[PDB]
Protein backbone atom coordinates (compact mmCIF):
# COMPACT_ATOMS: atom_id res chain seq x y z
CA UNK A 1 0.00 0.00 0.00
CA UNK A 2 1.31 3.44 -0.62
CA UNK A 3 3.27 5.06 2.15
CA UNK A 4 6.73 7.04 1.78
CA UNK A 5 9.51 4.70 0.45
CA UNK A 6 10.79 3.94 -2.72
CA UNK A 7 8.33 1.99 -3.96
CA UNK A 8 5.34 3.20 -2.67
CA UNK A 9 5.98 7.02 -2.42
CA UNK A 10 4.40 9.91 -4.05
CA UNK A 11 5.00 9.15 -7.17
CA UNK A 12 3.20 5.75 -7.30
CA UNK A 13 0.22 6.99 -5.67
CA UNK A 14 -1.58 7.82 -8.94
CA UNK A 15 -1.80 4.28 -9.73
CA UNK A 16 -4.78 3.53 -7.20
CA UNK A 17 -5.87 7.56 -6.61
CA UNK A 18 -6.20 8.72 -10.29
CA UNK A 19 -6.90 12.29 -9.04
CA UNK A 20 -3.09 12.22 -8.05
CA UNK A 21 -2.74 14.06 -11.28
CA UNK A 22 -5.81 16.04 -10.71
CA UNK A 23 -6.60 19.65 -11.90
CA UNK A 24 -6.13 21.22 -7.94
CA UNK A 25 -3.48 18.85 -6.12
CA UNK A 26 -1.87 20.26 -3.01
CA UNK A 27 0.61 21.02 -1.71
CA UNK A 28 1.63 23.87 -4.12
CA UNK A 29 4.99 25.64 -4.36
CA UNK A 30 3.55 29.16 -3.46
CA UNK A 31 5.66 31.31 -5.41
CA UNK A 32 5.70 34.88 -3.49
CA UNK A 33 5.86 37.33 -6.26
CA UNK A 34 3.04 35.44 -8.53
CA UNK A 35 0.21 35.47 -5.54
CA UNK A 36 -1.77 38.67 -5.38
CA UNK A 37 -2.69 40.76 -2.38
CA UNK A 38 -6.91 40.51 -2.08
CA UNK A 39 -7.92 42.94 -0.20
CA UNK A 40 -11.42 41.58 0.35
CA UNK A 41 -9.82 38.71 2.22
CA UNK A 42 -10.43 38.91 5.70
CA UNK A 43 -8.79 38.33 9.07
CA UNK A 44 -8.96 34.64 10.16
CA UNK A 45 -10.62 34.09 12.90
CA UNK A 46 -9.33 31.16 14.92
CA UNK A 47 -11.41 30.28 17.77
CA UNK A 48 -9.49 27.84 19.74
CA UNK A 49 -10.25 28.82 23.50
CA UNK A 50 -12.59 25.87 24.20
CA UNK A 51 -10.58 22.95 21.94
CA UNK A 52 -11.11 19.73 23.73
CA UNK A 53 -8.28 17.39 22.63
CA UNK A 54 -8.76 13.87 23.28
CA UNK A 55 -5.98 11.01 21.89
CA UNK A 56 -2.90 10.86 19.94
CA UNK A 57 -2.47 8.68 17.12
CA UNK A 58 -0.02 6.98 15.26
CA UNK A 59 -1.65 6.18 12.00
CA UNK A 60 1.13 5.36 9.90
CA UNK A 61 1.21 8.13 7.73
CA UNK A 62 2.16 10.97 10.80
CA UNK A 63 0.79 11.32 14.38
CA UNK A 64 -2.80 13.04 14.48
CA UNK A 65 -3.98 14.97 17.42
CA UNK A 66 -7.58 14.61 18.12
CA UNK A 67 -10.67 16.97 19.20
CA UNK A 68 -14.26 16.32 20.19
CA UNK A 69 -15.76 17.67 17.03
CA UNK A 70 -19.40 16.88 17.82
CA UNK A 71 -20.14 20.30 18.56
CA UNK A 72 -18.70 24.01 17.53
CA UNK A 73 -15.70 24.28 20.34
CA UNK A 74 -12.57 25.17 18.28
CA UNK A 75 -13.51 26.58 14.43
CA UNK A 76 -12.03 28.88 11.77
CA UNK A 77 -14.08 31.04 10.19
CA UNK A 78 -13.22 34.14 8.43
CA UNK A 79 -10.39 34.64 5.89
CA UNK A 80 -11.76 32.81 2.72
CA UNK A 81 -13.97 30.76 4.02
CA UNK A 82 -18.08 31.17 4.08
CA UNK A 83 -19.37 29.37 7.29
CA UNK A 84 -17.53 27.54 10.19
CA UNK A 85 -15.23 25.11 10.36
CA UNK A 86 -15.08 22.65 13.24
CA UNK A 87 -10.86 21.66 13.86
CA UNK A 88 -11.26 17.89 14.00
CA UNK A 89 -6.74 17.06 13.99
CA UNK A 90 -3.71 18.55 13.48
CA UNK A 91 -0.69 16.22 12.71
CA UNK A 92 2.92 17.42 10.79
CA UNK A 93 5.02 16.48 8.12
CA UNK A 94 8.25 16.21 8.32
CA UNK A 95 12.05 15.55 7.04
CA UNK A 96 14.97 13.20 7.90
CA UNK A 97 17.08 16.50 7.90
CA UNK A 98 16.29 20.22 9.09
CA UNK A 99 16.22 21.20 4.93
CA UNK A 100 13.31 19.72 4.10
CA UNK A 101 9.91 17.97 5.61
CA UNK A 102 7.73 20.70 4.42
CA UNK A 103 4.56 20.18 1.80
CA UNK A 104 4.35 23.36 0.85
CA UNK A 105 7.27 25.22 -0.04
CA UNK A 106 7.52 29.16 -0.20
CA UNK A 107 9.60 30.36 -3.70
CA UNK A 108 10.79 26.87 -3.68
CA UNK A 109 12.21 26.69 0.16
CA UNK A 110 11.57 23.31 1.58
CA UNK A 111 11.12 24.17 5.82
CA UNK A 112 12.17 21.70 7.96
CA UNK A 113 8.13 20.87 8.86
CA UNK A 114 4.51 21.63 8.22
CA UNK A 115 1.70 21.77 11.05
CA UNK A 116 -1.76 20.83 9.28
CA UNK A 117 -4.79 21.88 11.50
CA UNK A 118 -8.36 20.34 9.66
CA UNK A 119 -11.37 21.70 9.92
CA UNK A 120 -13.94 20.40 7.99
CA UNK A 121 -17.37 22.80 7.42
CA UNK A 122 -20.38 22.19 9.51
CA UNK A 123 -22.99 22.77 6.93
CA UNK A 124 -22.46 19.22 5.42
CA UNK A 125 -23.18 17.25 9.18
CA UNK A 126 -20.13 14.71 9.31
CA UNK A 127 -16.38 14.87 8.00
CA UNK A 128 -17.01 12.09 5.57
CA UNK A 129 -19.45 14.13 4.16
CA UNK A 130 -17.49 17.08 4.11
CA UNK A 131 -14.81 15.59 2.38
CA UNK A 132 -17.11 14.73 -1.01
CA UNK A 133 -17.17 18.40 -1.35
CA UNK A 134 -15.58 20.88 -3.01
CA UNK A 135 -15.62 23.54 0.06
CA UNK A 136 -16.02 20.99 2.57
CA UNK A 137 -12.71 21.09 4.22
CA UNK A 138 -10.06 24.44 5.13
CA UNK A 139 -6.68 23.21 6.32
CA UNK A 140 -4.67 25.98 8.41
CA UNK A 141 -0.29 24.78 7.58
CA UNK A 142 1.68 26.28 9.53
CA UNK A 143 5.74 26.18 8.50
CA UNK A 144 8.31 24.77 11.60
CA UNK A 145 11.60 26.17 11.08
CA UNK A 146 14.60 25.20 13.55
CA UNK A 147 15.88 27.58 16.01
CA UNK A 148 14.30 28.36 19.34
CA UNK A 149 12.14 25.62 21.05
CA UNK A 150 8.24 26.21 20.74
CA UNK A 151 7.17 25.93 24.33
CA UNK A 152 3.41 25.02 23.41
CA UNK A 153 4.96 21.99 21.16
CA UNK A 154 6.82 20.35 24.35
CA UNK A 155 3.37 18.20 25.18
CA UNK A 156 3.61 16.77 22.37
CA UNK A 157 7.29 16.23 21.62
CA UNK A 158 6.82 14.45 25.43
CA UNK A 159 4.49 11.90 24.02
CA UNK A 160 5.53 10.62 21.17
CA UNK A 161 7.46 7.44 23.14
CA UNK A 162 3.90 6.05 23.83
CA UNK A 163 2.93 6.07 20.54
CA UNK A 164 6.52 4.86 18.88
CA UNK A 165 4.65 2.47 16.22
CA UNK A 166 1.70 2.39 14.03
CA UNK A 167 -2.03 1.89 15.59
CA UNK A 168 -1.21 3.22 18.65
CA UNK A 169 -2.64 5.59 20.47
CA UNK A 170 -2.86 7.72 23.58
CA UNK A 171 -4.90 9.82 25.91
CA UNK A 172 -4.19 13.85 25.31
CA UNK A 173 -6.60 15.71 26.86
CA UNK A 174 -6.23 19.56 27.81
CA UNK A 175 -3.81 20.28 25.18
CA UNK A 176 -4.36 24.13 23.51
CA UNK A 177 -3.19 23.81 20.53
CA UNK A 178 -2.92 28.11 20.46
CA UNK A 179 0.03 27.38 21.90
CA UNK A 180 1.59 26.01 17.98
CA UNK A 181 0.18 29.57 16.03
CA UNK A 182 2.60 32.10 14.96
CA UNK A 183 2.23 35.73 16.24
CA UNK A 184 0.75 36.64 12.75
CA UNK A 185 -2.23 35.20 11.34
CA UNK A 186 -1.35 36.77 7.93
CA UNK A 187 -1.77 33.68 4.99
CA UNK A 188 -1.95 32.47 1.64
CA UNK A 189 -4.97 31.28 0.54
CA UNK A 190 -5.76 28.61 -2.30
CA UNK A 191 -8.16 25.77 -3.31
CA UNK A 192 -6.74 22.21 -3.18
CA UNK A 193 -6.74 19.31 -2.11
CA UNK A 194 -5.63 16.64 1.03
CA UNK A 195 -1.98 15.65 0.40
CA UNK A 196 -2.33 11.73 1.47
CA UNK A 197 -4.60 9.01 -0.22
CA UNK A 198 -7.27 9.36 -0.98
CA UNK A 199 -6.01 13.24 -2.40
CA UNK A 200 -9.37 14.23 -2.21
CA UNK A 201 -10.32 18.10 -4.29
CA UNK A 202 -12.01 19.23 -0.98
CA UNK A 203 -9.69 21.94 0.35
CA UNK A 204 -9.39 25.35 0.96
CA UNK A 205 -6.00 25.80 1.94
CA UNK A 206 -4.63 28.68 4.43
CA UNK A 207 -1.07 28.88 4.79
CA UNK A 208 0.39 31.14 7.04
CA UNK A 209 2.97 33.25 6.19
CA UNK A 210 5.31 33.05 9.58
CA UNK A 211 6.95 29.88 10.62
CA UNK A 212 6.88 28.66 14.07
CA UNK A 213 10.31 28.16 15.58
CA UNK A 214 11.02 24.69 17.11
CA UNK A 215 14.54 23.46 18.67
CA UNK A 216 16.50 20.73 17.04
CA UNK A 217 15.71 18.54 19.67
CA UNK A 218 12.07 18.53 19.70
CA UNK A 219 11.76 17.55 15.62
CA UNK A 220 14.70 14.73 16.26
CA UNK A 221 11.93 13.44 18.34
CA UNK A 222 9.15 13.41 15.47
CA UNK A 223 11.89 11.24 13.57
CA UNK A 224 12.10 8.62 16.37
CA UNK A 225 8.47 7.25 15.53
CA UNK A 226 8.04 4.60 13.24
CA UNK A 227 6.11 3.99 10.10
CA UNK A 228 5.84 0.16 10.90
CA UNK A 229 3.88 -1.53 13.57
CA UNK A 230 5.30 -3.38 16.64
CA UNK A 231 6.51 -6.12 15.93
CA UNK A 232 7.73 -5.29 12.54
CA UNK A 233 11.01 -4.21 11.18
CA UNK A 234 11.64 -0.27 12.33
CA UNK A 235 10.98 1.71 9.67
CA UNK A 236 11.89 5.49 10.71
CA UNK A 237 9.16 8.06 10.32
CA UNK A 238 10.56 10.66 7.86
CA UNK A 239 10.07 12.43 5.28
CA UNK A 240 6.38 11.58 5.27
CA UNK A 241 5.97 14.80 2.93
CA UNK A 242 4.27 14.96 -0.49
CA UNK A 243 6.40 17.16 -2.76
CA UNK A 244 4.52 20.37 -4.75
CA UNK A 245 2.51 19.82 -7.28
CA UNK A 246 1.37 21.66 -10.39
CA UNK A 247 -0.10 24.34 -9.78
CA UNK A 248 -2.08 24.37 -12.96
CA UNK A 249 -5.27 26.64 -13.50
CA UNK A 250 -4.61 28.19 -9.88
CA UNK A 251 -3.87 31.72 -8.36
CA UNK A 252 -3.02 32.19 -4.61
CA UNK A 253 -4.27 34.89 -2.70
CA UNK A 254 -2.21 37.11 -0.23
CA UNK A 255 -3.99 38.70 2.85
CA UNK A 256 -1.24 40.77 2.77
CA UNK A 257 0.79 43.11 1.25
ZN1 LIG B 1 -1.07 16.94 6.39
Amino acid sequence: HWGYGKHNGPEHWHKDFPIAKGERQSPVDIDTHTAKYDPSLKPLSVSYDQATSLRILNNGAAFNVEFDDSQDKAVLKGGPLDGTYRLIQFHFHWGSLDGQGSEHTVDKKKYAAELHLVHWNTKYGDFGKAVQQPDGLAVLGIFLKVGSAKPGLQKVVDVLDSIKTKGKSADFTNFDPRGLLPESLDYWTYPGSLTTPPLLECVTWIVLKEPISVSSEQVLKFRKLNFNGEGEPEELMVDNWRPAQPLKNRQIKASFK
